[PDB]
């Protein structure tokens, strides 16, 4: 379950496709918890494409739902992500996870 909490302004329209690269600030977050990972730090906004996979199911979903412009707020589940696993040292299993998701792309 992919959970979008937007803050409004973006335009609405210009959609992410497939094989399109598109850029994000993400900037992750623990719920009851600390942040883990954001790319306002590295300031290497994360081109990535849609449609291989490349990012869990949580961030893909969401990507779908945005434009251009918009910034929304993510709610992922753990059982798309890391809840059975876990991510050695950085995400625990049964973890829901939260992103600060800014959509402002190319292509």
């Amino acid at each position: 379950g992919v959970e979008i909490e937007t803050i409004s302004p973006g335009d609405g329209r210009t959609f992410p496709k497939k094989g399109q690269t598109c850029v994000v600030h993400y900037t992750g977050m623990l719920q009851n918890g600390k942040k883990f990972d954001s790319s306002r730090d590295r300031n290497k906004p994360f081109k990535f494409r849609i449609g291989k996979q490349e990012v869990i199911k949580g961030f893909e979903e969401g990507a779908a739902q945005m434009s251009l412009g918009q910034r929304a707020k993510l709610t992922c589940t753990p059982d798309v992500a890391y809840g059975a696993t876990g991510h050695p040292g950085v995400i625990p299993p049964n973890a829901t996870l939260i992103f600060d998701v800014e959509l402002l792309n190319l292509e």
